[PDB]
This record gives structure tokens, C-alpha cells and sequence, in this order.
């Protein structure tokens, strides 16, 4: 199992425009389009991203392409960042990718609100940051796939994943 996998599974894979769990307008792997209600501005945002005219559709290939961005990009933000990147260099690589998972989902500035969380991961106190993780709206919409990621922190393994 590796990052790539682990967001496959959490993300699906959907070759035409549709709304993700927060309504906002995504397609392929988790590619987030637009925060935007029009579905103008997000087929606008799907060709400039791709570099042709879509028509609001894309082939397995793009999607894949969009996912080798996006997950570079989560990680290179991650290093990026003075609050992320301390916590990610205290881990293991199964932990690394709990937290690519998170900046992924939430973007950088959804995770770097999980200031407490991150102390206890960075002091290695597992089963403390699992509990304090869950006390989240992001817990509280997205259970499944929460209760996933903090598997993965408390344990250190792909227990949660290799089930699906």
C-alpha cells in the first residue's frame, strides 16, 4: 500500500464533473475544480487545467495526471509549511502518508488548524492524537474515511485500508 492507493481508495475515481461530499464541483481522483456554484466556471477550470476543451470529461490517463499533481503538490506544501513540515519529518513513512491524506482532503491551511493534534503526533503520543483528532468537524462529516486516517496515526499500520 502507499499514498497513491490510500487516496484512491478514500477518493474514487470519477471521469465526469460532480460534486464531492461538500458540494463542490470535482472530478478524476479527488481533484477539487472549484468552490464555485456555477458548473460554468468549473468546466472552464477542468480545460484550463487539462488544456483542451473537455466538454466536462476526462479520460483515465488525465485523471491519473491530475493525481501525480496533486499529490506532489500536497507533499511539497507540507515541506513548504513551518507548522507541517517539523511533524512530517518526526514520522514514520505509514504516518507520512496519514498526513498527506489530510492536506489532500483539506488543503494545507484545513490541517494547520489541527495544531493540537499535530503536537501530540510530533510527541509520538498515538492513541492521545486519535482521540484529540476525532473532536473535528472533519471527524464529524467525513466519518469513514476519518476514522481511516486516525487508524492509520494510532497504529503506524495500513490495518484500516487493506480491509477495502
Amino acid at each position: 500500500m502507499n499514498i497513491f492507493e490510500m487516496l484512491r481508495i478514500d477518493e474514487g475515481l470519477r471521469l465526469k464533473i460532480y460534486k464531492d461530499t461538500e458540494g463542490y464541483y470535482t472530478i478524476g481522483i479527488g481533484h477539487l475544480l472549484t468552490k464555485s456554484p456555477s458548473l460554468n466556471a468549473a468546466k472552464s477550470e477542468l480545460d484550463k487545467a487539462i488544456g483542451r476543451n473537455t466538454n466536462g470529461v476526462i479520460t483515465k490517463d488525465e485523471a491519473e495526471k491530475l493525481f501525480n499533481q496533486d499529490v506532489d503538490a500536497a507533499v511539497r506544501g507540507i515541506l513548504r509549511n513551518a507548522h507541517l513540515k517539523p511533524v512530517y519529518d518526526s514520522l514514520d513513512a505509514v504516518r507520512r502518508a496519514a498526513l498527506i491524506n489530510m492536506v489532500f482532503q483539506m488543503g494545507e491551511t484545513g490541517v494547520d488548524g489541527f495544531t493540537n493534534s499535530l503536537r501530540m503526533l510530533q510527541q509520538k503520543r498515538w492513541d492521545e492524537a486519535a482521540v484529540n483528532l476525532a473532536k473535528s468537524r472533519w471527524y464529524n462529516q467525513t466519518p469513514n474515511r476519518a476514522k481511516r486516517v486516525i487508524t492509520t496515526f494510532r497504529t503506524g499500520t495500513w490495518d484500516a485500508y487493506k480491509n477495502l
